[PDB]
């Protein structure tokens, strides 16, 4: 039957998996927990059969899985998108972790009261990270060529996210901008983003110092 | 010719890759940068041919690679250790990210002046993370059975590391303790740990609030 994807009803860790499932035109159900609903989760937490209980979880009946990167790589794996030979698979994994750099970087410093003096710091590093993708896309449509791999949706979510921190960070990175529009112009992604299903906010969990609330940026 | 592994001469991100190379009895050379030696790196940084310049890097001549997880998964991949089918590969990736939870968790909070009020926090979560591995090993020799996979050396390094934060954190987790002794009793790991090659400290980069210096714990 339909896979279950469970996470908080935020963007957070699972957003790229959602966009990949949407792109692959795959059926899945979600358990979203809303913010009053910790208790819900803590209960079910250990009755679900996960060996490493966590959120997000992905249950299949081939598979019960709890790490966001194990989940997105599995879905991709199931569709042959993962690699191809050690070299190609390493390519994709290096792209993966090159965008976690950016995205986990937001997250390190969201939740600090010190966010604001932290922010200024992390924005000095951003453009050097960005330039690396911009250079990558200087001759490709997608991160790995003419074909969407899972890290393209990781990068879309990173870009989506760092644009709330500093709406000007992609002036200067015109390929990166077009890449963004390009993902939004895939018709499954277009549909989904118009969907009742699309969770537009928060970026992180509701309590965080940036991306939280049910809000506005910074 | 021999692969090059470049990192700071600390344990840090690359320690599990080193132990895997050692276990697989593979030849590699390292470029270690010492602490006076930022400038060294920044120079070479962009003359090395890495598409995403970073440390650690791994150069092969099939491959120039810069994300620690892309590097260790490649070396493992090259030796067939990675997976086997989408399900098995997801198993290994979930174990991977279940131990980054612990290890990146140290790292989040090393480098803060607030480490000490941060420490107390993170130690409340540790035992719940630990219990998950302890339960996992309750019937296996290694994380995935009777055979070492790359996440076993990830877990060894995590354990090695959280033992400096709280030398008592594994009283209570006797399987975890034996797993540690068990990795140290593999003869390639035994040799290496006795080696001139073994970098015993620092755990993180020299400037960090825990695991830094050329030191003692906490
Ligand atoms: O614990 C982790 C793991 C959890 C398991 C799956 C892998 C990551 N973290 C979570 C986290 O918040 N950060 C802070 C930001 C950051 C930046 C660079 C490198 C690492 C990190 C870590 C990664």
């Amino acid at each position: 039957m339909s896979p279950i994807l469970g996470y908080w009803k935020i963007k957070g860790l699972v957003q790229p998996t959602r966009l990949l499932l949407e792109y692959l035109e795959e059926k899945y159900e979600e358990h979203l927990y809303e913010r009053d609903e910790g208790d819900k989760w803590r209960n079910k937490k250990f009755e679900l059969g996960l060996e490493f209980p966590n959120l997000p979880y992905y249950i299949d009946g081939d598979v019960k899985l709890t790490q966001s990167m194990a989940i997105i790589r599995y879905i991709a794996d199931k569709h042959n998108m993962l690699g191809g030979c050690p070299k190609e698979r390493a390519e994709i994994s290096m792209l993966e972790g090159a965008v976690l750099d950016i995205r986990y970087g937001v997250s390190r410093i969201a939740y600090s009261k010190d966010f604001e003096t932290l922010k200024v710091d992390f924005l000095s590093k951003l453009p050097e990270m960005l330039k690396m993708f911009e250079d990558r896309l200087c001759h490709k449509t997608y991160l790995n060529g003419d074909h969407v791999t899972h890290p393209d949706f990781m990068l879309y979510d990173a870009l989506d996210v760092v644009l709330y921190m500093d709406p000007m960070c992609l002036d200067a990175f015109p390929k990166l901008v077009c890449f963004k529009k390009r993902i939004e112009a895939i018709p499954q992604i277009d549909k989904y983003l118009k969907s009742s299903k699309y969770i537009a906010w928060p970026l992180q969990g509701w309590q965080a110092t940036f991306g939280g609330g049910d809000h506005p940026p910074k």
